[PDB]
DNA sequence: GTCAGGATACTCCTCAATCTACCGGGC
DNA sequence: GCCCGGTAGATTGAGGAGTATCCTGAC
């Protein structure tokens, strides 16, 4: 019972044909839900009739208690070993278990299934205690390195060779190990031997950038490539070092690293890509495939499909890139036109690892799930849109109605879970353990879909399941703290490492443990944790930080980043930078804390001397969430861009006083150089006589010239910004004090008065206006806002309220603007 | 019958930036 | 009781390893 497909793929070998035909039924008996499937993969091989017929003979003997094993094990070493690794297991049975080797029967069969499962198996039998005994090796390490197509080679390649690596070169065996756990170890460790002095001191290359090279599949070839093209690729093509062994850490570098030295003139020059971008590319597995890919089909995408460039290096940006960019080619009109999602969508599904398998299940799946299982479109492309959407997809497809009438799930939930990278995982832990979790530790359904909705969200669960008794009862933490810990990213690395460490940073640095869960509970916790327990006493003794200091800057994302770079920059910044180490915690006790600190250090010279800012100014920008961005932001509409948008950044910082006063008319100059004193005073800088000459040259040489007094005292100049009020963005509230004089004060809504904290106008323009009169002794002004809205109705009473005794005001709202509602006034008010 | 190399596909772990819904004192 | 600000979460994107499976060439 063979479809002609099957039958044909199966030819593959001309003997297996005769032998499925005669004893058809004796398989199914023999092993029972055999899928055709499995068995025309497990006859498509060199010896697929052998095979086939030594488990048919020996398949009653396998199943015996020291192995126990599967049916899907045994169609899978078939498959893979072949008729060798069965016979070897087989003769075998009880020399792999109950044998001072210790060998589980998983790690009998991942060893078995490999190419030469025999000869492999023989060594590892033979080899076992040698390389746990002389070399002191983990036996997991030897299984690994052993469950490798040649791993017989690389066994024994290690056993003669580790201690050489070891001395005579520096490497730790872990190194070695890993290198060796890939095809070909043994060629790749002789490379490593030969050629490590080599690359270390004649190209000056790191020997942990050798061993990641060399940690690949073929690392041999790899690393004969980086020797004969480094001094090529550095100047001819001016590559770095770095990046052409960041390019040549993947698997078959080779070939990436030849198609790049003979393709990069042609793409730069005949296609418009930029180095950075070809370097992108190249940097995933199958290198050579994709930037052929990208070369043939870049006018085809760009010009028939609209396509930018961009989003082809995007697309093509991942591994495999080549296949997401035929499929991407073949799939987008036809289902673009027939289901009318956006092109966006579709790359966004696409730009991951996997697309092709993601894009086809969509298109298989999109009218049945929206149909039957009533999911939005939308749903479905963020669901795709992640690692291994195809597996997301199905599992869902497969699984949606028993959670959701079963365990009492709503959709929306089980879209969430299934939208992460490894989906599938989160979903089957989830239908494993839920009845568990909620019967056996009492967690609600909600806390389960919480800590199933991250990136490795079956570890966290699985996690969970085997810690949470012993964390609730043995170290006394309420089960909503595990539930918080857990919850995150990488939370099972997290919840081991407080599992290990809790006691230790309890007893030794005087920690609470509310302190060390609020350590622990952001994304990648477990370097925070091993960062504060290794620089708590060095911040402590030979900086007198206060422990509370040190959990503060650790209780962030990015807190181990954060407190190395504090250790690294508090003396340069102490020192000299002239900041205050409390106001390098206060800069570094914020999500990315290492980049704002670096760009502080960077930029503070330049914004403060060239500029004329004051420091306290960049601390405080750069102490919010996310102050890198805004600092480079300031440092660029700084340095150029448009004078209005350079006087709005200024002014919008605070202390800032402008003034547009005009023509000659010495009397108001007079005063006006008067108010600049007293501003200066006030800002406690002292301007001199110099500085009161320069600006009343400025004064009377530029007409129609508004200044600026940044609190530093530096006085910009501006030449023509307007004279009009800007337009209104909808935030920001620009006001004019014109005087009766003629002097015209620019102020900005925003930064009030810290002493009025608790009034709730505090930044408004009439509040400064009225502040502005009451200390300099204002007798009569007029103010002119650009705010839409209206004058707000607090303030026609609170600005009154701080008017002086005696004094006048006036606030003029634009015609155009109308009242948002009854509160505020739309129109034109005199206040006293 | 094995050994070495390359190509996809998937999972998890750490980081940095931005968005928003709950709380809170004044009206 | 009803806000609008503050801010502590809560997404959202990104990169970097680590893991697993399959196909091909050469003896
Ligand atoms: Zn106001």
């Amino acid at each position: 019972g063979f479809t002609h497909a099957h039958i044909v793929a199966l030819s593959q070998h001309p003997a297996a044909l005769g032998t499925v035909a005669v004893k058809y039924q004796d398989m199914i008996a023999a092993l029972p839900e055999a899928t055709h499937e499995a068995i025309v993969g497990v006859g498509k091989q060199w010896s697929g009739a052998r095979a086939l017929e030594a488990l048919l003979t020996v398949a009653g003997e396998l199943r015996g208690p020291p192995l126990q094993l599967d049916t899907g094990q045994l169609l899978k070493i078939a498959k893979r070993g072949g008729v060798t690794a069965v016979e070897a297991v087989h003769a075998w049975r009880n020399a792999l278990t109950g044998a001072p080797l210790n060998l589980t029967p998983e790690q009998v069969v991942a060893i078995a299934s490999h190419d030469g499962g025999k000869q492999a198996l023989e060594t590892v039998q033979r080899l076992l205690p040698v390389l746990c005994q002389a070399h002191g090796l983990t036996p997991e390490q030897v299984v690994a390195i052993a469950s490798n197509i040649g791993g017989k080679q690389a066994l024994e390649t290690v056993q003669r060779l580790l201690p050489v690596l070891c001395q005579a070169h520096g490497l730790t065996p872990e190194q070695v190990v890993a290198i060796a756990s890939n095809n070909g170890g043994k060629q790749a460790l002789e490379t490593v031997q030969r050629l490590l002095p080599v690359l270390c001191q004649a190209h000056g290359l790191t020997p942990e950038q050798v061993v990641a090279i060399a940690s690949n599949n073929g690392g041999k070839q790899a690393l004969e490539t980086v020797q004969r093209l480094l001094p090529v690729l550095c100047q001819a093509h001016g590559l770095t070092p770095e990046q052409v062994v960041a390019i040549a850490s993947n698997i078959g570098g080779k070939q990436a690293l030849e198609t790049v030295q003979r393709l990069l003139p042609v793409l730069c020059q005949a296609h418009g890509l930029t180095p950075e971008q070809v370097v992108a590319i190249a940097s995933n597995g199958g290198g050579k495939q994709a930037l052929e890919t990208v070369q043939r089909l870049l006018p085809v995408l760009c010009q028939a499909h609209g396509l930018t460039p961009e989003q082809v290096v995007a697309i093509a940006s991942n591994i495999g890139g080549k296949q997401a960019l035929e499929t991407v080619q073949r799939l987008l009109p036809v289902l673009c036109q027939a289901h009318g999602l956006t092109p966006e969508q579709v790359v966004a599904i696409a730009s991951h690892d996997g697309g092709k398998q993601a894009l086809e299940t969509v298109q298989r799946l999109l009218p049945v799930l929206c149909q039957a299982h009533g999911l939005t479109p939308e749903q479905v492309v963020a669901i795709a849109s992640n690692g291994g959407g195809k597996q997301a997809l199905e599992t869902v497809q497969r699984l949606l109605p028993v959670l959701c009438q079963a365990h009492g799930l709503t959709p929306e939930q089980v879209v969430a879970i299934a939208s992460h990278d490894g989906g599938k995982q989160a979903l089957e832990t989830v239908q494993r353990l839920l009845p568990v979790l909620c019967q056996a530790h009492g967690l609600t359904p909600e806390q389960v879909v919480a800590i199933a909705s991250h990136d490795g969200g079956k570890q966290a669960l699985e996690t969970v399941q085997r810690l949470l008794p012993v964390l609730c009862q043995a170290h006394g933490l309420t089960p909503e703290q595990v539930v918080a810990i857990a919850s995150n990213g990488g939370g099972k690395q997290a919840l081991e490492t407080v599992q290990r460490l809790l006691p230790v940073l309890c007893q030794a640095h005087g920690l609470t443990p509310e302190q060390v869960v609020a350590i622990a509970s952001h994304d990648g916790g477990k370097q925070a944790l091993e960062t504060v327990q290794r620089l708590l006493p060095v911040l402590c003794q030979a900086h007198g930080l206060t422990p509370e200091q040190v959990v503060a800057i650790a209780s962030n994302i990015g807190g181990k980043q954060a407190l190395e770079t504090v250790q690294r920059l508090l003396p340069v910044l102490c020192q000299a930078h002239g900041l205050t180490p409390e106001q390098v915690v206060a800069i570094a006790s914020n999500i990315g804390g290492k980049q704002a600190l670096e760009t502080v250090q960077r930029l503070l010279p330049v914004l403060c001397q060239a500029h004329g800012l004051t420091p306290e100014q960049v601390v405080a920008i750069a102490s919010n969430g996310g102050g890198r961005p805004a600092l480079e932001a300031l440092h660029a509409v700084l340095t150029d861009g448009p004078e209005e948008a350079k006087y709005e950044a200024l002014m919008r910082l605070g202390g800032a006083l402008a003034i547009r006063i005009s023509d000659n008319s010495e009397k108001q100059i007079n005063t006006a150089i008067n108010l600049i004193k007293n501003h200066a005073k006030s800002k406690g800088v002292e301007l001199s006589e110099e500085d009161i000459k320069k600006v009343e040259k400025i004064l009377k040489e530029n007409p129609g010239v508004v200044l600026l007094l940044t609190p530093s005292g530096k006085i910009h100049v501006f030449p023509s910004i307007s004279w009009s009020l800007p337009e209104y963005d909808g935030t920001t509230t620009h006001g004019v004090l014109v005087l009766d004089d003629g002097t015209q004060i620019g102020f900005t809504s925003g930064n009030g008065d810290p002493r009025y904290t608790n009034y709730r106008n505090n930044g408004h323009v009439a509040q400064k206006s009225a502040l502005y009169m009451r200390e300099n002794n204002i007798s009569n002004a007029t103010v002119y806002h650009n705010n839409t809205n209206g004058t707000c109705g607090y303030c026609n009473t609170m600005t009154a309220t701080f008017l002086p005794e005696g004094a006048t005001l006036t606030v003029v709202p634009p015609e155009n603007a109308v009242a948002n509602n009854s509160r505020a006034i739309d129109y034109v008010k005199t206040y006293t």
